[PDB]
């Protein structure tokens, strides 16, 4: 219900004393890119900081109080977060020579973003003893998301031409790296370091917070096309958008020739009536319950894995997130 | 001469208590960053060592051991960023994301050991913070012309209009330009104990030095003499984005656009440098070139004089190879 004000806090802060922003007219010119980019609605992962640190807290052992500073330094990150998934998302949309210049566009449009993050962490971080250690954090998502993005991009033009580009590894290999680490590792990892404690005593967490994040993109990537537009308030649109999806991948693995062939006619075109016969292929293919088993796999599997943490607290976390996440329509 | 045996120990201690992978992570290393040459370590070397030179606190001798260690170790750390920054360039339909995905992740191995070395090295210096800022500054800059040069190379396969000036200036400024020439120097400078924030004129003097070096060998791989090079030409028939290419499609305007779009085999490609010959090209060459060295030279002796003697220096050993 907490209306994060923070946003603003930190645009004023950058576009004042900082490094750059000097003249009026590039103060302004930063500001567009930064509004339109950073707080697009939804915020939904660099709260999932706070949540994580108000339930470590919680659960935690003394030295038990609660500061308005705490809560502000714990946002900070949350911030961060988001600005990580707006330079992940820079070159998502695309709408053949005016693809250079957009891309370039695009990407200083997101190199002027990753030049925030390192102000942000250092204005309000510097003097901590985690800092480092939040830097190292930052510095392999930061590193994890170009990589997925790179990839991401060398797929999305191959995948313009030729479908049979798209390939299960990697589309995990994209979600992961583009995807996974910046949603549901750095959040909880933030609320870790901000307690004061060392990364690597909790692989066993990484690996599991990196896998629900595959799972939280292929239930994204399912709903995008078996989910109630009703429910969602919009259509999926990523069978005409010639989305990576997991479906196309999952399909191009166990379908045939002629299944391929007609996949290679329709997907991707505008036409409604192909988009259809896509869905129906998908259908045909019994997919549905392909996903019912991955899902009900991937929860179990999960399941177990996530109570046999040591840390309780952190066994907390991970089943609130499953459970806010599983069979959702939303 | 300077045999950097060092090499070694950094991969030695950066190795070693791993499954026995450790191998692969070694092979890695070796096929990419060791490549014999290493100009973009060795100018860091040897700029420390004019800027040190220059810093008459009381009377110049040679750098301690120790110290030419430390600057060999970043010089080390610019070859490094090197070698991702040219993990893709050996691309070789689909396939292609397959072969990349292999690629990012050879680059991402490399990427996640200079934070390492300059923890280890440089953990306890007060300019160690600068340096973070530096290589992540040059690093972004470095991805940031890797994805337009990946987007212009794929697209530059479907038509070839695409290929246009300030793409080709945008890729060479961001992909090469920073960690050839701005790096090396900054390395030198931010261990001299200075804020690289009020270097900026050096820094637009030596950005626009590395795209004057890369337009120096896009002429070189098509007009040179191959016995002092060593190589061939094939930047026409690889379909690089040349400079040629571009101011090409700005002046080929009619009959002459559709014959090097009908163009890009040698039968074909001598057609191309013909056409190249048309267009006084090589006079446009020493004219970029007498400008921008004209113009270089200006902005430098317009700068710290120690600043000017190493840029002036870079300058002459490039200019008119």
């Amino acid at each position: 219900s907490k209306f994060v004000k923070v946003y603003s806090v930190l645009k004023k802060e950058l576009l004042h004393d900082s490094a750059f922003g000097l003249t009026d007219d590039s103060r302004n010119w930063v500001e567009r890119i930064m509004d339109y980019n950073v707080p697009g609605g939804k915020l939904n992962r660099g709260l999932s900081v706070v949540d994580s640190y108000k339930l470590l807290r919680e659960l935690t052992n003394y030295k038990s109080e609660l500061s308005d500073d705490e809560i502000f330094l714990a946002s900070v990150l949350g911030w961060s977060v988001e600005w990580i998934q707006a330079c992940a998302l820079v070159l998502d949309d695309i709408m053949w020579f005016r693809l250079p210049k957009v891309g370039m566009i695009a990407i200083n449009d997101g190199l002027i973003l990753r030049n925030h993050v390192p102000r942000i962490l250092r204005t309000h971080f510097q003097t901590e003893h985690y800092y480092l250690q939040l830097v190292d954090l930052f510095h392999e998502v930061e590193c994890q998301t170009i990589a997925g993005q790179m990839l991401d991009l060398i797929t999305t033009l191959a995948g313009e031409i030729n479908l049979s580009s798209y390939s299960l590894p990697v589309y995990q290999q994209i979600t992961l790296s583009k995807t996974s680490y910046y949603s549901f590792y750095l959040p909880v990892a933030c609320a870790l370091v901000m307690l004061g404690e060392n990364l690597e005593s909790h692989d066993d967490m990484k690996d599991i917070l990196l896998e629900m994040g595959t799972y939280f993109q292929v239930q994204d990537d399912y709903l995008d096309c078996f989910g109630d537009p009703e429910v969602i308030g919009k259509i999926g649109t990523d069978i005409e958008d010639n989305k990576c999806t997991w479906l196309v991948v999952q399909a191009l693995e166990h379908c045939n020739e002629e299944q391929k062939k007609l996949l290679y006619d329709n997907y991707g075109r505008k036409d409604p009536k192909q988009v259809a016969k896509v869905k129906e292929l998908y259908k045909t293919l019994n997919l549905e319950d392909l996903f019912t088993q991955y899902e009900n796999k991937t929860c179990k599997k999960l399941t177990k894995s996530i109570e046999a943490l040591p840390n309780v607290a952190v066994q907390a976390v991970l089943k609130s997130f499953l459970a806010k996440i599983h069979k959702r329509l939303k």
